[PDB]
């Protein structure tokens, strides 16, 4: 099956999911000297003040927290975005070292880790249908680095020792994804594509300008997770981040400066 090694990262997933070589492939470097500052996007939206987290599930290849998405509970809006998306998951990309482990560049600088908010447009009814329209999913993007530790993040750091295995899932009620976000929401935002299999071209990414500070501690712990499952050989979970892919024909528009 895919996955971020050698015989089956990143520069295989072509041959079973040719979109890979598509024109609107994620992530991207972003180039923040060609963005374009665009007055008529709006500010974004996130309200997140009714979000029901459920559970978190290592699944092989990363780990995510899942919400109840059967109401309208926690959504995004506005921006560049038309109509309501609704938080389903969040889930992280992370480095073996902290130089490295973001999916998204800036100017072409890696950030320790990048942690992403998955919504689905209600125009399509729920996920899987969302997932196969163009405009299916909106996915917002906020970069790690490493410094002070996140105090919103300690309570998923501290129940990763219970999923260190693909497939282990804990329950993971009553977590506030507000505690991930940093203070600003100035994003720059481009249309893009799952950033793993199926590499569906899906998305409008919003990617915030500013990074939330995690310590050296949180990182390593995401580190401690494996990608085997139980009984099997241990594979250590890290780096499990596509580089950046063509920008083609597409413009990042920025929502400020
Ligand atoms: N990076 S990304 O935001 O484009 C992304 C992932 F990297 C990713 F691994 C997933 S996955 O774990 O589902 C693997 C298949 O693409 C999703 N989709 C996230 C998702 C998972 C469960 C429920 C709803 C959304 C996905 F959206
Ligand atoms: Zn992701």
């Amino acid at each position: 099956h895919w996955g971020y090694g050698k015989h089956n990262g990143p520069e295989h997933w072509h041959k079973d999911f040719p979109i890979a070589k598509g024109e609107r492939q994620s992530p991207v470097d972003i180039d923040t000297h060609t963005a374009k500052y665009d007055p008529s996007l709006k500010p974004l939206s996130v309200s997140y003040d009714q979000a029901t987290s459920l559970r978190i599930l290592n699944t092989g290849y990363l780990f995510q927290v899942e919400f109840d998405d059967s109401q309208d509970k926690a959504v995004l809006k506005g921006g560049p975005l038309d109509g309501t998306y609704r938080l389903k998951q969040f889930h992280f990309h992370w480095g073996s070292l902290d130089g490295q482990g973001s999916e998204h560049t800036v100017d072409k600088k890696k950030y320790a880790a990048e942690l992403h908010l998955v919504h689905w447009n209600t125009k399509y009814g729920d996920y899987g249908k969302a997932v196969q329209q163009p405009d299916g999913l909106a996915v917002l993007g906020i970069f790690l680095k490493v410094g002070s530790a996140k105090p919103g993040l300690q309570k998923v750091v501290d129940v990763l020792d219970s999923i260190k295995t693909k497939g282990k899932s804990a329950d993971f009620t009553n977590f506030d994804p507000r505690g991930l976000l940093p203070e600003s929401l100035d994003y720059w935002t481009y249309p893009g594509s799952l950033t793993t299999p199926p590499l569906t071209e899906c998305v409008t990414w919003i990617v915030l300008k500013e990074p939330i500070s995690v310590s050296s501690e949180q990182v390593l712990k995401f580190r401690k997770l494996n990608f085997n499952g139980e009984g099997e050989p241990e594979e250590l979970m890290v780096d499990n981040w596509r580089p950046a892919q063509p920008l083609k024909n597409r413009q990042i528009k920025a929502s400020f400066k």
